[PDB]
């Protein structure tokens, strides 16, 4: 799994705790050229500071709000002109309003539901469509999901239905872009203390339950997600597509 | 037997709708039925279909599930007209034709979100509003297709919206369970319907089921309706967050 | 309504047996019933339980599913006594107590194969023999537990034997489907039975269904029986290779 | 990856076409010390020959018929006396009578059913129990499975039910050995022309269905199972246990 002369776009670093910073640390350490995309200017600033700890000899940062067709279209188009063709995309992007991450699911608003869908699932489809233009030779696209896409986990509410959508999106992209030699997979990460986690009702309780009940008796970290991301983005996984790998201490396997 | 029971059936379009299959079965079993339809020029059509049921009176309500107000005002009116209900059969989906063929990666945002809105989110709001009519509990059933568990060529955007619907069923089942409201899906094999003409490669799937499914035949709307009767009745007490395949066994094989 | 239907119910030991839950339901629905047992004591309990049912005749056959001879001869006798049947409810499993606690990695070969034989293989041979009494088609149902889909502390060797049973259902569905025989499983939530008294941590899992499952209560034998009636009747035509969870929704959550 | 100073035990090489031999080329290339176990004298002979193709400075071969408790016990015990502690085990062992891999599954005999369970599933339980003693600090155990374990595939008949069993066996083993830091996982390989495949009814008609229908539109090979084995056997996959990775061109994902 050595990746020199590989280029990967990582979407969704906000700070040093971001899962996508785990991927980045692991890919960068394996010698890959990286390009980063962000939404808030605070994320770019965090990216500028975190690039000091990476080996990247230059900073490729692109502002892409995935709610914008044109910002995605022109973002990847630009990445293509700056660095040429890419080997894959790590997609670490999701959003839901805080109302919608606690209390009663049946009370979700249309606007809150569609917002979570647009950012957390559909952004993958359009990223894939635009990213494919930079992978004339094939490549690898990995999204980040959560077990709550597969089962009804208390509080995760609108995001779980967005992750269900995301997971199917992976399969349909896998089928569609398969003949083009682009593999499309997901990582189902265990719960990890991140900026966005602070918004999920009951997140602390779940951390403690993994540690008590999951087979490895411990929580996972971002580097662990990065290690599997390296596998999925590299040749090591050449016959794997439409797959969902649980990086979660075995929790998905137990009841 | 379903005498003294009342269900709302959403999604009848013509003689061939899956929902009319459910209608015939529940009607036969003695339930009171209320029907919702999307557009006002399909009211007269619904009115003709009802001539074949033993419904003393025709309870029809226009609801486009794309509007909160229509869902909210619709279900309120149902409550004023008929009282508490025992359950809802949801049989509603939509996607634009150009997204049910060709390359899934080329789906527009508008088309992806439209499908989610109508085929998935509609269950949430319907469940919220229908709950108000079920103080002592009841049963809600949605219609899915196997393409929300696996990628099926051409089903495309609808497949992602069914994955979403099927999650929706589980989250509603978790939320609504303490209120004694069960939420399930039926996963129907392919059936010749008005909407099915819109899906690329449909006939080819009809043929495959016959060759490859364990029962070596296709299912019909009335078979979906018999499983609906079970899900909608006390017979399926204890069963919630479930997806039952009514598909000649196709889901189990590969 | 199951008048003029005949079902074989395998594996009642006492009034707490899941299959007696099945028995009462099909009995209420009008079916003729035939019971098979292994232990002398079970026959005795059956003779006495039959006073609670409307069966005017005791159809009691000793069939230890560890013996081919007994299964074959039993089903043949059953054919001679009552004729063709419409389905079989299989409610049989066994493992040693030592294999239902402490560490799965320590399971003996003998213990492992014992559980497979009795708890999984038994359905294949039953299906084969039962087939002969179903020239027209029928329905076969086996009873599984969620521990065959996920690792559940303590269920151990039985979880592997249930994973095997659930597969068995799928392959039997595939094989027998063109003969119009459906094969399905019911996955029951935990229920205080004689056998359950041997599973380590059974009480603890009982309580946490109450706490965590969508319906926040446990299920009972009669609720399994009502789904059995669904699966064993024409209501579930179209449905095969299926696994229906009668478990208050516990399967859908995490 | 990189696997110097790791030792892996590979069970079930018969000839050059064996899936486990793909595993073996990949771990060998990656620096690993390899120990091999076999049943038939022929398999040992093939192994001595195929060993010239590898970097292994030393042949470590052990006859273990997994139908024999004392052979598994004594084999692992002796492996540990010879090479010390190991980092994991690759299990590539299954068996059924031909009788039982065509025509009607309802006709399967008891003795053939139990035979397929014994070799194809139980063997893992005991292998893991014995392998554990050589992994005081933890390690990785991978077994090999097939989609016919998740779905009724025509003809795979009794082997499907033993794969269902093998796959639950992996989950129960993960929950149990997790606190010992031992991970347990499955590879679900697509159809690969091997000695044993020659005995499965209709195997060629599936090979061609994968090509026409699987997302990647091609079949996979023993080396692709190998490269996922290396991921699963290494620290790359820390946090993954109780998992089933489909290495099958995405066929598991479509209908
Ligand atoms: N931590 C966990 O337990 C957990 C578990 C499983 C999966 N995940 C998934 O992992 C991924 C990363 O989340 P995280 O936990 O690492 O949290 P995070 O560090 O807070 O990252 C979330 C990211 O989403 C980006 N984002 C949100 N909306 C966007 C938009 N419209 N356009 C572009 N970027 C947008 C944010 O960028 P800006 O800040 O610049 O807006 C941020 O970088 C998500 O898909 C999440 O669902 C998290
Ligand atoms: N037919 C199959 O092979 C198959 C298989 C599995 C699952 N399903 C599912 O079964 C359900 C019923 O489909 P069907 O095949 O019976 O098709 P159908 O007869 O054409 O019915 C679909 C219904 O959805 C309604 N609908 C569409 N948009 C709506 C909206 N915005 N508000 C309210 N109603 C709306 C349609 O109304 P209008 O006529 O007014 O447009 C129609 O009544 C769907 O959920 C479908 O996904 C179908
Ligand atoms: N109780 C639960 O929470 C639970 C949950 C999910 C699934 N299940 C399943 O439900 C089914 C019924 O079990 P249960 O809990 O109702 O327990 P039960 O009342 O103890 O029934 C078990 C039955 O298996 C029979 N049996 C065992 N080995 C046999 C053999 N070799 N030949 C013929 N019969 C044999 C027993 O007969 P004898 O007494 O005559 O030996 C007994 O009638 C089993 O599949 C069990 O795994 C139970
Ligand atoms: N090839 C495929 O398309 C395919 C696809 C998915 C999964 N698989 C799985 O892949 C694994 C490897 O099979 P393969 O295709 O590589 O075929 P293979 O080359 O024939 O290997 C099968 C191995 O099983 C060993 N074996 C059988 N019974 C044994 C016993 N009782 N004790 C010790 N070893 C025993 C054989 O050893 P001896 O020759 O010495 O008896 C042989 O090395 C199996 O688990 C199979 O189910 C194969
Ligand atoms: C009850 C659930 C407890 C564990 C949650 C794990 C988790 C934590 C963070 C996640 O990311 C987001 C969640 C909501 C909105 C935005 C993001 C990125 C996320 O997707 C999942
Ligand atoms: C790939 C071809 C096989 C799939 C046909 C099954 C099917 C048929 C009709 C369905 O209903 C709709 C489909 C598209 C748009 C709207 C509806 C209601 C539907 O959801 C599913
Ligand atoms: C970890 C505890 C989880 C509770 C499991 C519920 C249960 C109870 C009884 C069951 O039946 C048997 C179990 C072992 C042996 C024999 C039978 C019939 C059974 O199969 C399942
Ligand atoms: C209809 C089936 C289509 C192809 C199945 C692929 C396959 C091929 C060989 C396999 O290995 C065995 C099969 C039977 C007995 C023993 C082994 C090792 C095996 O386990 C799986
Ligand atoms: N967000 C709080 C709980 C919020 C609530 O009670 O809804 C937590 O992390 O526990
Ligand atoms: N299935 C066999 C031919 C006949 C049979 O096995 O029933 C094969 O293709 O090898």
């Amino acid at each position: 799994v050595n990746l020199e002369n590989k280029t990967y776009v990582i979407m969704g670093i906000a700070n040093k705790r971001s899962i996508a910073f785990g991927v980045a640390k692991v890919l960068d350490q394996l010698g890959a050229k990286l390009v980063f995309t962000y939404r808030k200017e605070r994320s770019r600033k965090e990216l500028e500071k975190l690039l000091e700890q990476l080996n990247q000899p230059e900073a490729h940062l692109y502002q892409i709000d995935v709610q914008s067709d044109e910002e995605v279209i022109n973002g990847f188009e630009q990445i293509g002109k700056d660095v040429g063709n890419i080997d894959g995309v790590y997609h670490s992007i999701a959003f839901a309003n805080m109302e919608d991450l606690r209390g009663r699911f049946s009370e979700t608003s249309r606007e809150g539901f569609l917002l979570a869908q647009d950012i957390s699932s559909y952004s993958l489809t359009i990223v894939a469509h635009e990213a494919k233009k930079l992978m004339p030779e094939g490549g690898s696209i990995v999204a980040t999901t959560y077990l709550g896409g597969e089962f009804a986990v208390q509080n995760y509410n609108v995001m779980g239905v967005a992750k269900a959508s995301l997971e199917a999106n992976v399969k349909y992209l896998a089928l569609d872009l398969g003949p083009d030699n682009i593999r499309v997979n997901a990582i189902s990460a265990g719960p990890i203390r991140t900026l966005s986690a602070k918004g999920v009702g009951g997140f602390n309780t779940i951390l403690k339950e993994i540690e008590e009940r999951a087979p490895l008796k411990r929580n996972v970290d971002q580097v662990e997600v990065g290690k599997t991301a390296a596998y999925l983005l590299s040749d090591l996984s050449s016959g794997v597509t439409g797959e969902n790998i649980h990086v979660d201490s075995g929790f998905h396997a137990i009841k």
